[PDB]
């Protein structure tokens, strides 16, 4: 009942079991606040069913070597997203190319798309000798990667790093078949991985993308308020390094010579993300890479 | 493996159990995602000295007639907060006066202030002949009614209504004791409120507050971006009713004869809220009301 402003510390007091998942990536006296990690969700489809969306070129998922994960964007299956550009790309790069294509053509439940990309990751780690893989991918295929490495622990050391091209984290304002109603901006799933800590990277993350993207806005602040952006990850919004004159569509920011030539830095990083000593203004070209 | 545009939904998806959470106050086909509703975390304090931190005046909290709880603020008794104003205030408008005085002086983990609330609404509601209470708060006091309608689902039904006064439930960018560290803006405490849905009132809310606050910021701009704004909630900025000229502090938004206005009505209102026709340009009186 007496003097009290004692009480003095250097640290924020850690939260209470209950509130701890609802605060990932702030500090508190024990350190950083971590992702839980409890076992994984389980899931709503029959393991065959999500088994019959892998797809590796050249070889069994069960058995294959260097596999690189390719998740697709709304609307394709895997090789209409991948099969002009990064299938091709990757193997040239020494890599078993290997998609996943969540039926029908990832306007179902963004929720079960990742369960396609779980299993994936699952199935490709063991299948390459318990080795951790890359996964690449295209607008809704990054926002499944990260939803995937948020709610599901098992697969977080199994991922290496992560390439997205135009990856839609907020969704879009520009926003109907399920999967777009997820991806409308203020959706209760973007509000779900932003709460639960997922706009923050969880393995070493690249993010590439266009202020001038016509499917995914906003993207124009080379900022946090970037529907691509990820705290702490290796953030390349195209015209920072291009200038306003560079212009690459949505599809232009999977497929153009930019973009090769950052994803092809980030796949060989041995940070697990894109070097800017790896690119320069001789790279700011919008012609396709695979020509 | 052909045309699929077809899937088309008129709702979101709804969200799987471990992702409901986090979207809370969200719409989804099944309809708005709710607070989660499991038993109450448990106490890190012994009941009695939970129980320690409760008093009445005139009576016992275990045998009290339409008790209403006041909620002190940061480095105050409920004494020091509510001598001059609402214990007296509040008696004259029919209602048995009770308090809780978390040691020391608010000044330690908001967590542990909550418990201390959460036992005296437990204790208050049945001591009343199991009836509803009305809470009424002053700053740190309103975050600790608003974390524990979050976390601990038991007393969301035992509290009839929120009363707060310049309540902090972003915090304060103007911010050492423990719950000072957790009131500084951008604390792991006020993002763990935000992403469990903390933000969106839980049982009828009236929010006074005031652009001049000296301690609690922003507050400036009578929208959502203000501290002691919540959805659904009846949030009256004082300069939005009484012009720039008007002028109260911290402590004023509490004692004034504005407030008391506004308090009177939130407390006497069948919605449970304050009502505009109930206050106006003659009431916008700096002075202290119990004056
Ligand atoms: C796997 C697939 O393409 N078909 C499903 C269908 O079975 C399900 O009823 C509907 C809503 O859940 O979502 C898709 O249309
Ligand atoms: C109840 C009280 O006033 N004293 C506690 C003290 O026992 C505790 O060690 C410290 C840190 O948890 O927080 C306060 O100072
Ligand atoms: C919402 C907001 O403030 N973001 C703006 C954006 O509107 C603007 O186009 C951009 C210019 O590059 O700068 C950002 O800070
Ligand atoms: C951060 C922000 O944009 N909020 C502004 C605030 O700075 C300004 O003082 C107020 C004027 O009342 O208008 C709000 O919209
Ligand atoms: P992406 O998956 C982003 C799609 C958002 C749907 C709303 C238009 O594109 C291939
Ligand atoms: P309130 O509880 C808000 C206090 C914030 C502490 C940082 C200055 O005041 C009585």
């Amino acid at each position: 009942a007496a003097i009290v402003a004692g009480p003095k510390q250097n640290c924020e007091p850690d939260l209470m079991p209950y509130a701890r998942p609802f605060a990932v990536g702030k500090r508190t006296c024990s350190g950083i606040v971590g992702l839980p990690s409890g076992s994984d969700p389980a899931f709503s489809q029959p393991k065959s069913v999500l088994d019959a969306g892998l797809t590796c070129q050249g070889a069994s998922p069960s058995s294959v070597s260097k596999p690189i994960l390719l998740v697709p964007g709304t609307g394709t299956t895997g090789p209409q997203s991948f099969d002009s550009n990064w299938i091709p790309l990757s193997a040239q790069l020494g890599y078993t190319p290997c998609w996943i294509s969540p039926p029908p053509f990832m306007l179902n439940d963004t929720q079960v798309n990742t369960e396609y990309m779980v299993n994936a990751i699952t199935t490709l780690y063991a299948g390459s000798g318990n080795n951790k893989l890359p996964v690449l991918t295209w607008s809704q295929g990054g926002l499944v990667a990260q939803w995937g490495l948020t709610f599901f622990p098992s697969i977080r050391s199994k991922v290496d790093r992560l390439m997205a091209f135009a990856p839609d984290y907020k969704g879009t304002v520009l926003a109907s078949a399920p999967s777009v109603w997820q991806q409308t901006t203020g959706s209760a799933l973007t509000t779900a991985l932003r709460n639960a800590g997922g706009l923050t990277q969880i393995v070493p993350t690249t993010n590439l993308y266009s202020a001038t993207d016509e499917i995914v806005q906003p993207q124009v602040s080379n900022s946090p308020l970037d529907s691509s952006y990820l705290f702490n990850g290796k953030n390349v919004q195209a015209q920072a390094v291009c200038g306003p004159l560079f212009v690459i569509d949505h599809a232009g920011s999977l497929t153009s010579q930019f973009s090769y030539v950052v994803g092809r830095s980030a796949l060989r990083s041995t940070t697990g993300q894109a070097r800017s000593a790896d690119y320069g203004i001789t790279d700011c070209n919008p012609l396709p890479a695979n020509d």
